[PDB]
């Protein structure tokens, strides 16, 4: 019923309409609010879905790599059977911004780096090297000749990055919006960044071309049912889909109660989309909002601490049939929010541990505990 030309292979050639820094002038983060125009295409998506974004590497990063190897583009290389100049394969077809244990160990072996060979066969050193030294600086630090084919052989194909959608088409129309944290760091003074997030944030697009597709997520959806209470836990860039949810519930005039738990380092710099949350609260759509600012005062505070502190009202909402949503960092945040939810269930339901556990699992079976963590 909704088939669509357009997918990860065959993406829509869309364009960039807004690229706006959303963190204040003293934040440590660079977060962009992006809006991509979907023209005529009819690309459709629902709150909860994600936008797949094809990206190109930075041409100044390819150039730095090409030059440290003594090559230029000129060098023909084979990518999936077609013959291309090396700087095109590097800009469009291969990953340059993520280093791995495997790429280090292979590059070490291949070039016989005098300086990286001591890492070969040592997992912990390899992962540590990779986790701190991007490809381009591994080559700076270990000069060695590499043909263009041996260079391409070593790299991993480029793949699109997924960004939770931050808009509802009922509000925005033929537009998609996304909330991108831009990965930025430096090695000795050389500015480095995430391939896709820095592409969106700094390069291709000027107001300008982007290749996109929808990654549907039927396991991350508002209640069909405008009256069911929703609980939303999305710190940092995890707030995206919750901006999709609220655009939807405001446009549909759903009367259901909505609660947002949000968190980030500083109230005055990292309150993503702060004046929307104020208008939502003012219009009656956002019922409750709890905020955790980790760096504003000494003791570190996170959304899990706020869940714990609102346990009793959380338990009352859960008992009113609330849906619970978690979005954001899978590594520590998802796990710490889970435990806090288990502790709220145990303490305000009457149960302790295994029963709290069965209770959350029943909520998930049942589709009242949905997560999009990454
Ligand atoms: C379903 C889903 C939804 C998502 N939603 C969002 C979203 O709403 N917003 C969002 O921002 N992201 C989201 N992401 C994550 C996003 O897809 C990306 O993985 C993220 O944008 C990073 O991609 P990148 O291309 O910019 O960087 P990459 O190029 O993939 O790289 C990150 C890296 O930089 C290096 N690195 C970083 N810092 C340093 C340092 N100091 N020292 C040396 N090495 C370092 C690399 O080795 C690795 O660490 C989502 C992911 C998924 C799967
Ligand atoms: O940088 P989301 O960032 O950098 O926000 C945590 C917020 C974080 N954070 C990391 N662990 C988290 C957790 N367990 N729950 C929620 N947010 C988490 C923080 O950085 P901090 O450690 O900045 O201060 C900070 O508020």
């Amino acid at each position: 019923i909704h088939t669509s030309p357009y997918s990860k292979d065959a993406p829509l050639v869309a364009s960039l309409s807004v690229n706006q820094k959303i963190t204040g002038r003293n934040s440590e983060k660079d977060v962009r609010h992006i809006e991509i125009d979907l023209g005529d295409s009819g690309l459709r998506y629902q709150p909860g879905d994600a936008l797949g974004v094809w990206y190109q590497n930075d041409p100044a990063l390819v150039k730095e790599l090409v030059e440290l190897l003594w090559l230029k583009g000129d060098e023909p290389v084979t990518v999936e059977g077609k013959t291309l100049p090396l700087n095109e394969a590097l800009q469009w077809h291969f990953e340059l911004t993520v280093n791995t244990a495997n790429i280090v160990e292979n590059y070490a072996t291949l070039t016989r780096s005098e300086t990286l060979l001591p890492l070969v066969g040592d997992k912990a050193k390899l992962q540590h090297y990779a986790a701190t030294t991007p490809i381009v600086d591994m080559v700076r630090f270990s000069p060695a000749q590499l043909d263009a084919e041996a260079l391409i052989n070593l790299l991993r194909p480029l793949t699109p990055r997924l960004y939770s959608i931050a808009s509802s088409q009922a509000e925005v129309e033929n537009e998609v919006h996304v909330t991108v944290g831009v990965v930025r760091y430096d090695v000795e003074g050389r500015a480095r960044a995430g391939g896709a997030s820095s592409f969106l944030a700094d390069r291709v697009e000027e107001e300008g071309e982007v290749r996109v597709f929808i990654e549907h997520n039927d396991n991350f959806r508002l209640p069909a049912n405008p009256e069911t209470p929703v609980i939303m836990i999305g710190p940092g860039t995890g707030i995206a889909p919750f901006r999709a949810f609220m655009q939807q519930r405001a446009a549909d005039e759903a009367p259901g109660k909505n609660w947002l738990f949000f968190g980030n380092p500083h109230f005055t710099e990292d309150f993503l989309y702060q004046v929307e949350w104020q208008r939502y609260v003012k219009e009656g759509v956002l019922t409750r909002i709890d905020l955790a600012w980790s760096r504003d005062q000494k003791e570190k505070v996170y959304v899990q601490d706020k869940l714990r502190e609102q346990g009793a009202e959380l338990w009352r909402w859960i008992n009113d049939g609330a849906h619970i949503y978690v979005c954001g960092d899978a590594n520590r945040m998802a796990k710490d929010v889970e435990q806090a939810l288990l502790e709220v269930i145990a303490e305000f339901g009457g149960m302790d541990t295994e029963a709290a556990d069965e209770f959350l699992s029943e909520l998930r079976v049942e589709r009242r505990y949905q997560r999009d963590v990454y």
